[PDB]
């Protein structure tokens, strides 16, 4: 009798860490969008130097949440304050478990009265659906999964298309599309703009000091809007970004996309494990990197550790509030950027071209080097102690640096040189993304988030 | 009045070399098939160590050629001997111009009486269609283009699916599918096999000393056959190869896919230039690499130069026969593999991680480094003279070596160390695949084709 939910998967499947670190799921794919339109180096360059069109239509789960208790469902499950929240304002929704640990996160758009949409990775979407179905909420939900990883020529549909226009010249492009001045609202406030005779809803955004917009609409008008954007942007050098360059943007922005959903342990989470399908992200996904523990809870984070502390407001009842109130924020780990030593990167790549070596270092793909849903590399100080966890890894052509986002012990000063253990032990796990390799301790300098160059 | 054919494009567009070397076409893409299924290193490894399923359904043009003069059309345009050619035998069709130069090449399957299919890149397909339409042949042709480079979620259709099963364990997989012994015919002879209760046509193939098959059928049965192949092959470790690893296979096999179609000059080719669309491969494509000449004919090759000499048979009338008869085969350039120095590869990659350098070396993607339809890097001897042209470039995880296929002066001995000039001049051309960079002279050792390790 094959397992039908996560609880049965774990009961039948040995140590939880060993299962996730040897999963056969393969790469975490950003699907459908062409890998490259020009080349990923020029594409990274454009979001810092001209303008870019980010195609966000395919790599996130969307949950359309409607009804009388939609707001209450969100309030009951989020660390964020609901006080004063009205339509045309979005929030970065962060739910934690009864034990205080991050499940996931996403953007929640307050569209109209009793109308919300969640956009983000699968784990927080699963959490919302579970509470919607079992918590006695007068709410109706439409789940629109992210697109398949390998469509192999099949047609792909979404309910909505979602673009961002970003870069130092983004607002020039936006105003050209709109046909006049468009007011820059406060961050995450929503409005509308003109695009090719359509009224397109907007979300105020930005990056690297330059304002931009996220825009969306019904899937049927996607090509109409894309072609108008590309046409208007040629005057300003706007180019489309492909799926190869795209996810590396967050190494500069500083958002960690991939906390392990902290749901594998704890008696109060058993009912959720019994609800989660046996083929869910949680049951079928993977953990990759050098950080090894036999306890899966050692991979969990709480919101203070990955930069969500400022969102926590004890002004509403929510799951895990008691646990969060008990935490001392001043002693929690802190999110940082790690700037990887360029000479060590050179050593990693050189080993691919050594015809004599018994082994080479773990392949570091460009510009995104992750090789699992959840990334967990050990961060070490000079005495060999584990002082943090590196969670998202790649390279910026803008910086000419490899970079990772990490959470490290609070007392470590900016500018400190640590090491990141790159690669897995004993020749590598059985993940299909992993070729045989030996490990290397890469020197890395603690740097601010968002990244800014830091002296040693 | 916009140009409608290649002749008008060239009349209006300045120097032909400058146009092709600055084309905005972007990358030559191997479309639709997932970039990776496991990872490209493991995938390369499997075709030398277990078995692989190559998905060849999307990256080639197919021409279905039927009628009384189909064989005559082919005979009239090919260097190959037609004598004794009967159904269920395939040939590597190679057409040359009246001036003796290679237009392109592909595989032509003699399916039945008066029934052929061409499979290969666009240039030889365009040549056949041109002669079919203008040469007074009683023939009917169905053109099935390769799939679009960036489908962006649209459905994609072909008339036929096309797979290869290759590797040291390929025949074990084939016989398991067939349900019994299957005779290994002579190379490129065609037969049939059983797959999931269907009769599938086969073409005898192989690589690296191990026999294999190419198989095809109507697009509608693709999934039925793919799933049967993957299922039967699990016992032998067969895995699917994605589009990232796939094209690198030919660096080990030794076939050059990308000769420039030699059709841009010559009065007897003007009528063909007037037929070719303004958006054809010929008119819109690109040339990339360090080899610079202001004369486009300096990029042409004749069949002796890229290993097709043995196919030339003066036993039939064909276009360019007089030119080929006038050539001395003993003094022509010769196809070789160039094994790139691993320390120089390390230097190329190291420059991506230098935060101080004014420039870095041209980005060398893995495992395929090409950045245009047609590749042309200058090969130099120790005195700085140009002694050859490198035409297809990448890396083999099987060899732990970067490799290119090249044509070089006949007198150069195997084992000689030359240099390949990697990258373009003056910061790079305007091709959208090219980031700003400086050039490097990479040491390379002349080696046999198919590649085999050669001492300096």
């Amino acid at each position: 009798s094959a397992p039908t939910n996560l609880e049965q998967v774990l009961a039948a499947g040995g140590n939880t860490v060993e299962m996730l670190r040897n999963s056969q799921i393969g790469a975490y794919v950003y699907p459908v969008v062409a890998p490259e339109f020009s080349n990923w180096r020029t594409e990274q360059w454009a979001w810092r130097n001209s303008a870019v069109l980010f195609d966000q239509t395919h790599h996130m789960v969307d949950l359309y949440i409607r009804g009388k208790d939609a707001l209450k469902l969100l309030s009951d499950t989020m660390i964020n304050s609901p006080k004063g929240w009205e339509p045309n304002k979005a929030k970065q929704y962060v739910p934690v478990t009864p034990y205080g640990h991050v499940i996931g996160d996403g953007i929640i758009f307050y569209l109209a009265e009793e109308e919300f949409v969640y956009v983000g990775r699968a784990p927080a979407a699963n959490w919302l659906m579970y509470h919607a179905q079992t918590g006695g909420y007068n709410v109706d939900i439409v789940h629109d999964d992210r697109s398949p990883s390998r469509p192999m020529g099949k047609p792909v549909q979404r309910i909505s298309w979602r673009f961002q226009i970003q870069g130092p010249k983004a607002w020039d492009v936006i105003e050209k599309l709109h046909g006049g001045t468009l007011e820059k609202l406060k961050f995450f406030n929503m409005a509308e703009m003109n695009i090719a005779g359509m009224k397109i809803r907007t979300l105020r955004h930005g990056m690297a000091g330059a304002p931009g917009l996220e825009i969306w609409g019904p899937y049927e008008t996607q090509e109409k809007a894309r072609n108008a954007i590309l046409e208007a942007g040629k005057e300003f050098g706007l180019i489309p970004v492909g799926s190869r360059a795209y996810p590396s943007n967050t190494l500069e922005s500083g958002w960690i996309p991939s906390p392990l959903p902290a749901i594998y342990t704890g008696d109060k989470l058993k009912a959720y494990r019994e609800w989660l399908p046996a083929n869910s992200y949680e049951a079928s996904g993977a953990i990759g990197g050098s950080f090894v523990s036999s306890n899966i809870e050692d991979y969990y984070v709480n919101p203070y550790e990955i930069g969500y502390g400022p969102f926590v407001k004890f002004d509403h009842d929510f799951i895990g509030r008691d646990a969060l109130e008990a935490i001392d924020p001043a002693t929690q780990r802190k999110k940082v950027t790690l700037a990887w030593n360029g000479d060590d990167m050179a050593k990693i790549y050189a080993s691919l071209f050594d015809t004599e070596a018994d082994a080479h270092y773990k392949f570091f793909d460009l510009p995104l080097a992750n090789y699992a849903n959840t990334n967990a590399d050990a961060v070490l100080d000079a005495a060999g102690n584990v002082v943090g966890m590196s969670m998202f890894t790649g390279y910026s052509y803008n910086e000419k640096r490899a970079l990772s986002l990490a959470t490290i012990d609070h007392e470590i000063p900016v500018g400190t040189e640590l090491t990141v253990l790159w690669g897995e032990e004993n020749g590598g796990t059985r993940k299909t993304t992993v070729e045989p390799h030996k490990q290397m301790a890469v020197r890395a300098v603690v740097s601010p988030v968002p990244y800014s160059v830091t002296a040693r």
